[PDB]
């Protein structure tokens, strides 16, 4: 038994929290090409079985709430929990449509004591958000457990740099998990899957910008894992 | 390709910092069997066929100025990069024995940009330190600079990490337990994953006071790797 039981009656919840616009008072710009994202999101994680749950531009109350009830729910015939979150954000942070919300706030209503239906099943975040300015230049060749266990953070990018989104096909690492879910999600385990993602961002993409300083920018997305177990999402 | 070139003419470097004893000025205890850790890893890591260089009791200009060092090295015939960490910390940073330095100035040095002849090759950072002093009571039942790194933590972002005197710590006692078992079968994330197994079940903190009594640890793996890997063919 080295992996998790994937075979209860339902795979599980799948909230995708969707930020496309921002209040006034933030002044952050509003974030073009996310729908895509959430549309992908929706269609990857429904072909894994999974019950997806859209929410759109909600504010940092909304997070706080919507993580409350669900936490809440009764997930004993559920074999795991998935978030994704679609936003602006700092290191440690996302911005519901008012502003930050701490990411351990949200995850903490998880924490194996404050959820029971959920301890010792995979809990997973995947987080499309910016953790700081960085930008990457590039370089050429061209019992008892833990609480803390049993979760997987998935981010689109390093500790404090910028994540990148295209206008057109959503961002580039929401778009190269799903592509890498539907293509492997039936053979692969799940770092392995998520290892497929690192190389897809980080050798088939690179920002284009009229300015010299946005230009020819590259990323590696950071996988955070505190699983115990192999992740398989086929039986 | 799916994996990484394992088949240059040497693994790599396997470069061991290891502090026991700390300055007065820094107000921080010794770290009792600390060497019992830094034995195990170079049987390790030396089975791994790794060159492995030991460092002991370095100050925060020591440890900054031998990876500087290492980082300047020609590594071309070199499959990997692997440097581990025991000492005290704190999130983001681990303690010379003279003060604190941050976690990423020493990784900058391996950047795939700063560090050229290690571009496209793992670089992996195991730590053995608090990130933190938080406890866990426990439950019952082209390519990026920043590419090609990996960290494996002993515990999640703010928490403490538990230690043997005797036995060894947690963590590393795992590691290379999980790493003599499987290296030559499983790739590293799945090593890493029993290790995160065999530190959650099979290890609880004893104290006769309740503060510190029944606490359990989980480590952290953190890749930006981009291929699988194994320490084999």
């Amino acid at each position: 038994d080295n992996s998790y039981k994937m075979d209860y009656p339902e795979m599980g919840l799948c909230i995708i929290i969707n930020n496309k616009n921002f209040h006034k008072s933030t002044g952050m710009t509003s974030r073009s090409g996310t729908d895509v994202d959430a549309a992908n999101l929706r269609e990857t994680f429904r072909n894994l079985k999974y019950e997806v749950r859209n929410k759109n531009d909600l504010t940092r109350e909304e997070i706080v709430e919507l993580m409350r009830d669900v936490s809440k729910e009764d997930h004993s015939k559920r074999s795991s929990f998935v978030c994704v979150l679609l936003s602006h954000g700092e290191e440690g942070i996302i911005f519901g449509t008012n502003g930050p919300v701490d990411l351990k706030k949200i995850t903490n209503f998880f924490r194996g004591d404050r959820c029971r239906s959920l301890t010792g099943k995979p809990k997973l975040f995947i987080i499309q958000a910016c953790r700081g300015t960085e930008l990457d230049c590039g370089i050429e060749t061209d019992h008892k457990i833990p609480v803390d266990a049993d979760f997987l953070y998935a981010y689109s990018t390093a500790p404090g740099y910028y994540s990148w989104r295209n206008s057109k096909d959503g961002s580039w690492f929401i778009q190269s998990l799903c592509a890498m879910l539907k293509q492997y999600a039936d053979k692969l385990e799940f770092m392995h899957i998520l290892t497929r993602v690192n190389r897809k961002v980080a050798t088939e993409f690179e920002s284009f910008s009229f300015d010299a300083t946005f230009h020819a920018k590259k990323q590696i997305p950071c996988i955070v894992s505190m699983l115990t177990k192999e992740l398989y999402f086929y039986h």
